[PDB]
This record gives structure tokens, C-alpha cells and sequence, in this order.
């Protein structure tokens, strides 16, 4: 049949790489945020879904408080479990700053401009098709309907090179989306760090004193 | 039959709510550490099992590549794969921190310190209630069969007193490991944010530019 261009080509795989990195990367960054199977199903839909760190310190607490005052790794356990907790919220953001500002963003882009893309390249196709079998049979058929072929892929070629073109030129914009990314998990261990250091002052002011 | 001063009974309690809470934590701990179930079964022997982080790594840098350099979101990848990656180590250092140093002691606690004063308990009822027994036939029994089987009792009590009220004395140990916990995560989190920030300028570098 009728051939593209290497620069369109190209596009096309840049397309395609870019749509399928989306896909994996949108992926992976969700199996960072919740490891466990279990809990993706609700950053899947949305979180209506507790946190290692939160049911951790559920736990701290729990026995922190049983043991009593009286002790001494009782209150140390009521310390850290509040750390342990702080640290889940901490979490809860990261999960929603990411799932808003990350994955939502590419998810969007694979069903927005994408897809649309997608759609653009098929008929690009199905017109490249058609013209090659009109073109077979040319002298059995008119010339205005031949040329109407090759007019048609013509037209739909630019509306391809178009959308596709337009959507690799601001690739930046998955860059500044990284950035979203990278972004959102300093803020969280940042924050993190905060808390750590917030709890370390209090158990050292424990061990310390005996 | 025979009782325990209240005091006994209070430390019989802590030393159980320790157990208990040593378990417990023990386990909630490591599904903190490694949430998805599949991966937890490694901490649970040694890591021979891949981070989150390192899986995403791998993703970025795969397609960042694939892209290519004519790009501008083609390396950017490569950049924040490279901060995952990163990051993914020192999540390694902090699963194998926890493990050894809080992980591991409190295990120890468990089958070291508090198996033995389970083993002494056990061993007091037993000879608790051989005494109520003996008891029972007094005039049956001989006065010396009936003196030993007290005597025997206060010995084993005795053990106990000393076993649990040791382990209890130096809770502050445990206080210790708790600070071991903290200690460990904040150079994770520390060195995380760390790494994010090295990123974070990269990308502000390219972003900023254009």
C-alpha cells in the first residue's frame, strides 16, 4: 500500500512508546502506593482504605495502654503509636496528592488526547486501504472517485500528523507531571522526617532519664 | 487452691500484655514494611525480593529510554527513574535495619526471656496444684511428703518473681528497640528526602528551560 514519511513513522512510535510508558508507569506508581493487592481496588476507584503505618499504630496504642503507666515501655509505646499515626496521615496525603496530580493526569491523557490519536491513525489506515484498492482498479473505476481516494487520505494524514504532533510538542507537560510526582513524595517524607525527629526527642528523653 | 499476692498477679499480667504486644507489633511492623503479601515471606527468613520503588525504577527508565533523547519527557524518565532507583536502596537499608535491630530483638524477647518465664509459670501451677491436692489428704499423706510439696511450690514461685520481675525491671530495653524502630526510619526518610530534592532540581532544570 501507499508509504509514511519516516518523520511520521516516527511519530507513530513515539506515540505509541509515549501511550504504553503512560499506561505501565500509571501502573507501577499505584502498586508503589499501595503494595498490597488488597488496597489498590480503592485508589482504583476513588481513601477508603487504612495504612500499614495506621493499623500499626492501632496496635502500639492498643498494648501501650494495657500495659499502663505504671511501666515504662507503655508510655513509650503511646509515644511512637502517635508517631506511627501522625506518619499514616502524612501517608493518606501522598496517596491523594499522586493519585490527583499524577495519575489522574496521565490517565486522562491516554483516554483524552491519546486515544483520540488512536482514532485519528485508523481512519488514516482505512483511508490508506482504500485508496491502495481503488488505486488496483483505476482504469475500471473514474478518475474523480480515485482522486476523491487519495484527496481523502491525504486529509486524514494531516489530522494525524496534527494531533500527533501537537501532543509529542508539549511533552513537557508529563515532565512538569513528573515533577507533580517527585513533588508530592518530598512534601510526604519531608513531613515525614518531621515527625520522626519530633518522636526520637521524646524517647531519647526516656532512655536517658531510666 | 493456693493463691498469689496481688503483686504476683499484676506482673504475671504485664509479662502476658508484653507477649502479647511483642507479637503483635512484631507482625504489624513487617506488614508495614512490606505491605504486599508476597514479599513479607523474605523478611520472614533472612532481601531477596523486589521494592516497589525498584519495579517502578525499572519501568521509567525502561521507556525514558525507548523514547529516546530527541525528546524532552524521554529523559526526564531516565532522571526520576534514576531518584527511584535510589530511592528503592535505601528502602532495602531501612527493611534490613528494622529486621535486625527491632524485628529480631523483640523475636528474641519472645523465644528467649519470655519462653522461659512461660516455661516457669507452667511449672508453678503444676506444683500449686500438686500441693492443693497433697493438701486435700493431709492426715493421709505424711507430714514431710506435705512440707515438700509446699516447700517445692514457694521454690517455684520464687523462680517466677525473679524471671518476670528481671524482665520487667528492664523494660526500658524495649524502650531501647523502639528507638531503634524510629532510628532506622528517620535515616530512611531523612535520606529519602534527600534523594527527592537531588531530583527535584533536575527537573526544575528542564521544566524552568524548555
Amino acid at each position: 500500500g501507499t508509504k509514511l514519511d519516516d518523520d511520521f513513522k516516527e511519530m507513530e512510535r513515539k506515540v505509541d512508546v509515549t501511550s504504553r510508558a503512560v499506561m505501565e508507569i500509571m501502573t507501577k506508581t499505584i502498586e508503589y502506593l499501595q503494595p498490597n493487592p488488597a488496597s489498590r481496588a480503592k485508589l482504583s476507584m476513588i481513601p477508603g482504605y487504612p495504612q500499614a503505618e495506621a493499623l500499626l499504630a492501632e496496635a502500639m496504642l492498643k498494648f501501650g495502654r494495657e500495659l499502663g503507666d505504671d511501666c515504662n515501655f507503655g508510655p513509650a509505646l503511646g509515644e511512637v503509636g502517635e508517631a506511627m499515626r501522625e506518619l499514616s496521615e502524612v501517608k493518606d496525603s501522598l496517596d491523594i496528592e499522586v493519585k490527583q496530580n499524577f495519575i489522574d493526569p496521565l490517565q486522562n491523557l491516554h483516554d483524552k488526547d491519546l486515544r483520540e490519536i488512536q482514532h485519528h491513525l485508523k481512519k488514516l489506515e482505512g483511508r490508506r486501504l482504500d485508496f491502495d484498492y481503488k488505486k488496483k482498479r483505476q482504469g475500471k473505476i473514474p478518475d474523480e472517485e480515485l482522486r476523491q481516494a487519495l484527496e481523502k487520505f491525504d486529509e486524514s494524514k494531516e489530522i494525524a500528523e496534527s494531533s500527533m504532533f501537537n501532543l509529542l510538542e508539549m511533552d513537557i507537560e508529563q515532565v512538569s507531571q513528573l515533577s507533580a510526582l517527585v513533588q508530592a513524595q518530598l512534601e510526604y517524607h519531608k513531613q515525614a522526617v518531621q515527625i520522626l525527629q519530633q518522636v526520637t526527642v521524646r524517647l531519647e528523653e526516656r532512655i536517658r532519664q531510666a
